[PDB]
């Protein structure tokens, strides 16, 4: 083929689109309803508008490049195009970039600025809580900034096929939401927040538990524990201009004691219960040898999906609490025997990648004693506006250590913010377990990687079995569906809602469309908690000094009496009605 852009010529073979075939040279193509290798396919944003020598103007994003065509990307028509979509979008779209949460990383207003585009009518409401939808646990909605953009839409369709981000005719106009527009959180919605994920603009965010941390930091009798999520210390760096893949730890613990945090602790150190606890019910599943299968509970997404989706499953999940929940059970009990605090003036805050964690710590359910298992939990974002309005030079700081009591961990912890990483972690603890032998060679590396569906056989002492890793929801619905789990008998499987693991999480720090196609955001985070692993001394939750002597002092032994009622949470099926 021949193609002509701006008059340069280029000689090619590739069938792709002209915008993908620009931007693999340096032809710069604005876009904004492009992603996921999607568009709005209804109402096109035409922001990718070039023009084509004997067609005219057409959407860059999904036109085919073909021999005899001369492409425009800056003719005045095309840019009063662009000028003229973006200035309709505007007129729809609060621009008071007064007190918005998406300022320092906002595309529209990159747009905006680009081509320097004006409303004809600024759009300025006298009441927003017609436009707000701040009913669910986990998610909030702004319509006041929707672009009508489609990309939450498809992200939803394409990480989870559950559609629970829908458009919608309200009354005349045209919104997204949920179905009949009912809270989310009352739908088949899996609160995984990947919806926010690909917003470009502040239409979509995460319910923010911000306050809920100040009221008890600035609370005279609220001890206000806080320990974070294995991804976070890999990725809250990018929002302080760090770089991609870059460990801040230490960081992380001087700007948490810098808030007025009383004690800093880890959930890695909770992922460790959660493998204990995990382990042994995975062996005594074993020598029973049922009921097979046996699948992870630590994702809220993945259970709502099971609630939602098969229920018929809820029963082969996991009776362990997940590693925030399993922590904050171990906060107002054990911790106030071993530090004095009347266990109602304890205040656990965790800081986490997901927003479905919000879901899990507002559970009815997730007491004992009228008192919390978690009382707050604040996202990477949050966490990182917490530390940005307290000015806090983040990037400079010196590296702290949190407090060993509950915060030191092992390397088997440390991965299970990747996908197979809770996998990797059972089994090189399971196996030691069920064979009374403390094993040397405990890196799984079938698990790991970023395909849909993984799967692996490990033999535990002398006898072979069958696990599986499921790699996001929409992985989960298509190893259903398609019959793979009725293929072999599996023993031991593994669902994480967000692709990648935890470190894709609804909660994590907005990436640039245009620093996505350098950067393998997954991996690059993921590789973070890999070399953690690999450079700890204790690479096995079992060999946490601290959460040893946590067991021999207080919980006994796990899977049992005590450790079982107080550490373990259990989903139960509806009754059959009609
Ligand atoms: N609780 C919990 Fe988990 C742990 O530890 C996080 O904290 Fe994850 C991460 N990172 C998230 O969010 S959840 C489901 N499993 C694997 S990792
Ligand atoms: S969401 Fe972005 S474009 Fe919209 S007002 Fe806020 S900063 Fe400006
Ligand atoms: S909420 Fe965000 S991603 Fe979804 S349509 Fe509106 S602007 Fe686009
Ligand atoms: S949280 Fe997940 S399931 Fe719910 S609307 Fe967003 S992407 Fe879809
Ligand atoms: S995979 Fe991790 S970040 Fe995503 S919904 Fe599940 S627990 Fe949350
Ligand atoms: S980016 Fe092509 S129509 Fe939206």
């Amino acid at each position: 083929k021949t193609i002509i852009i701006n008059g340069v010529q280029f000689n090619t073979d590739e069938d792709t689109t002209i915008l993908k075939f620009a931007r693999d040279n340096n032809i710069d193509i604005s876009a904004l309803c492009f992603l996921n290798n999607c568009n709005n396919d209804i109402n096109k944003c035409e922001i990718c508008t070039v023009e084509v020598e004997g067609t005219g103007l057409v959407t860059a994003c999904d036109t085919l490049i073909e021999d005899g065509m001369i492409i425009n990307t800056n003719s005045d028509a095309v840019n009063e195009k662009i000028k003229s979509r973006i200035s309709q979008l505007l007129d729809i779209h609060e621009f008071k970039c007064g007190p918005c949460n998406r300022r320092e990383n906002c595309e529209f207003l990159k747009l905006v600025i680009k081509y320097k585009a004006r409303a004809s009518k600024p759009f300025l409401p006298k009441d927003k809580t017609e436009y707000v939808d701040e009913r669910s646990k986990s998610l909030t909605v702004d319509r006041t900034k929707c672009l009508l953009c489609g990309r939450c839409v498809n992200a939803c369709g394409k990480n989870t096929e559950t559609y629970a981000m829908k458009f919608l005719n309200k009354n005349g106009k045209t919104i997204i939401g949920a179905e009949d527009e009912k809270c989310f959180d009352d739908t088949n919605c899996l609160l995984c927040g990947q919806c926010i994920i690909a917003c470009p603009v502040a239409a979509l965010s995460e319910k923010s538990h911000m306050d809920r941390v100040k009221n008890a930091l600035n609370a005279p009798e609220k001890h206000v524990i806080v320990a974070m999520a294995p991804s976070v210390r890999a990725s809250i760096g990018e929002l302080f201009n760090m770089g991609f893949g870059v460990d801040v730890t230490g960081k992380i613990y001087t700007a948490l004691r810098q808030l007025g945090f009383d004690k800093i602790f880890d959930i890695n150190f909770g992922a460790d219960m959660t493998i204990m606890e995990e382990a042994t019910d995975l062996v005594q599943r074993i020598e029973n040898n049922g009921p097979f299968p046996m699948f992870t509970s630590c994702c809220p997404g993945w259970v709502r999906q099971a609630e939602n989706y098969y229920p018929e499953l809820l029963n082969n999940l996991s009776s362990a609490k997940s590693p925030q929940q399993i922590f904050g059970t171990a906060s107002k009990t054990y911790y106030p025997s071993i530090s004095g605090l009347d266990p109602k003036n304890v205040f656990t805050v965790t800081v986490m990648p997901c927003t479905s964690k919000k879901f899990e710590a507002d559970r009815p359910q997730m007491e004992k004693d009228g008192l919390r298992d978690i009382d707050a939990v604040i996202t990477t974002r949050e966490l990182a506006k917490m530390i940005k309005d307290a000015k806090i030079p983040f990037a400079k700081l010196e590296d702290s250590e949190a407090d060993p009591a509950m915060g030191e961990y092992s390397g088997a912890g440390a991965i299970f913010g990747a996908t197979g990483g809770v996998m990797e972690a059972a089994l090189r603890s399971a196996k030691d377990f069920a064979e009374n032998a403390e094993l040397e060679d405990i890196e799984y590396k079938q698990v790991r990687g970023l395909n849909g569906i993984k799967e692996a056989e490990v033999e535990i002492n002398n006898n072979k079995y069958n696990v599986a890793v499921i790699n996001g929801a929409s992985n989960l619905f298509k190893f259903m569906k398609s019959g793979m789990i009725n293929e072999k008998q599996y023993h031991f499987i593994e669902v994480m809602a967000c692709h990648g693991g935890c470190v894709n999480g609804g909660g994590q720090p907005h990436v640039n469309p245009k620093d996505l196609e350098k950067v393998d955001i997954k991996k690059v985070r993921a590789s973070v908690l890999y070399n953690q692993d690999e450079h700890l001394s204790k690479r096995k939750s079992h060999e946490n000094t601290a959460l040893v002597k946590m067991y021999q002092n207080y919980f006994g032994k796990p899977g049992e009496g005590r450790a079982h009622e107080i550490l373990h949470f259990k989903y139960k099926k509806s009754a059959w009605s009609h």
